[PDB]
């Protein structure tokens, strides 16, 4: 298995300084970081329909830097922004601010209580952190699992998911990076080398919650089939095909006013068949 | 005559057709019908495929209804359903008591919105007015194979629930009919949503309860477009209480799309997980409970 960490750009409460704070982590089973400063009970990842829809939209036009010869967040960010501009995904004027935001201090649970917590933030055209304008929604995962690391194998490689909001952006942008050699970055404190980097930047838009987008990306990375495809992928098309299979094998549960265990357990054959379909194509077999 | 006026999108008079009567609260029975061909005569017809009363039942290759199950939906189903509904044609409070009149009005509206060409109207009308068979006749019809409409693998639910009504339908229940067909001559998929002014017992389609809603989903073979699953998604949407209320009180396509967006907001996606099936499915119970804690308040 592998370690996936999701970090969201947020503003501290003591000095109003924006920074990156880990919001969730995955070792197969997902943990979330509550406002208290402790990790909630780990759980199977569940995604919202809008998050997966927007993830597919951004990935279809995303930026991929495979077998990239870099070993530092600074160089990775430089190359990623350069290819973003080359792909007309961000304008040259945005590069300075986006780079400034990316190489900010990445804080973790060890400084949440030391600091004054973290509030959501939106990067501004200037060097100041804006306040989100769209209505906020307290994370469902934090409400349901949090209000109350040895599992990483020695030879596993980690993945970093960065989500941030920037009002000075035309549309959401996805940047996917696979380093040629796994490297240790200051963003992740754990002594696990990083192989993949998800970068999800963009403005405030309806039906897009960048936390849910990051959760969807992290769940996709945590999936064995998609991870194997990503390791062996030499083009964006193969990653897109793996994502299409991942969505083909997903099960959408519509809202119901009369939930029950028996009705829900009637979907056991469906879930089994979907997992079988997902693992039929990948080299891996289902555990 | 010489003029062929282009449809003008105008709503200055839309409120003049908004009724002041509060629609009644009715339980919904949904029947999904697909355009098929019978081996006995090669004659195109509409055939029962699935029904919703309390849960979803599917009709297998044998004439026997499958095990009732919760209505799972594919991601592509909801994506495409939202896409078609965004451009869909809606006839609300339609004063029609026969299938022929409903079909003619819906096709006229399709032409007005330029969803179909004038040359597609006759073939679509022929398709919509074919005989509407039911599961009982499937055995006497010499079987049934899937079919496509022209200008001139088994479904997962069947595989997982079918290989092996009046009592359960409440008294004040009104039916929703979902019509799903493939027309290779259409350029784009088209969605038709009809709410009759009053519930009607359409003779062409005899259901256990009078029909109040009609879903028409037609189009060609397109990427990620599975029309049976699209009909399943529409039926599940109709079976949901909040969207059913919104559809009863909806006066414009925008309100229906807002209700659909809320439905998608309160929808949970279980990705492919390697955990035991019982644990994977039961892990959604608290999550769904928290997700729906406000939808039904």
């Amino acid at each position: 298995k592998v370690y996936v960490e999701l970090q969201e750009l947020v503003m501290d409460e003591k000095n109003q300084e924006l920074r990156w704070m880990e919001a969730a982590r995955w070792v197969q089973l997902e943990e979330n970081l509550g406002e208290n400063g402790a990790w909630g009970r780990p759980h199977l990842s569940h995604l919202t329909f809008w998050s997966l829809l927007e993830l597919r939209r951004v990935f279809t036009k995303g930026t991929v830097l495979l077998d990239l010869q870099e070993t530092s967040l600074a160089g990775v960010a430089n190359q990623l922004l350069d290819r973003f501009i080359f792909e007309d995904q961000i304008r040259p004027q945005d590069r300075e601010e986006l780079l400034r935001a990316l190489l900010l201090k990445h804080s973790h649970a060890g400084e949440l209580e030391a600091l004054g917590g973290v509030k959501p933030a939106v990067l501004t055209r200037s060097g100041d952190p804006s306040q989100p304008l769209l209505p906020q929604h307290s994370s469902l995962e934090t409400q349901l699992f949090c209000e109350q690391l040895e599992k990483i194998p020695p030879d596993s490689e980690a993945t970093l998911v960065l989500v941030g909001r920037a009002d000075f952006l035309e549309q959401p942008v996805l940047g996917f990076v696979r380093l040629q050699e796994a490297a240790e970055l200051e963003a992740v404190e754990l002594p696990v080398p990083i192989r993949f980097l998800f970068v999800l930047l963009g403005p405030e838009a309806p039906h897009i919650d960048y936390t849910q987008l990051g959760r969807a990306a992290a769940t996709l990375m945590s999936e064995r089939v998609f991870r194997i495809d990503a390791y062996m992928a030499q083009s964006r098309g193969e990653l897109l095909h793996s994502l299409e299979g991942f969505l083909d094998c997903s099960l959408v549960l519509p809202p119901t006013d009369a939930p029950s265990e028996q009705a829900l357990l009637s979907l056991v054959p469906v879930q089994r068949e979907l997992l079988r379909r997902r693992y039929q194509s990948s080299p891996a077999k289902p555990d």
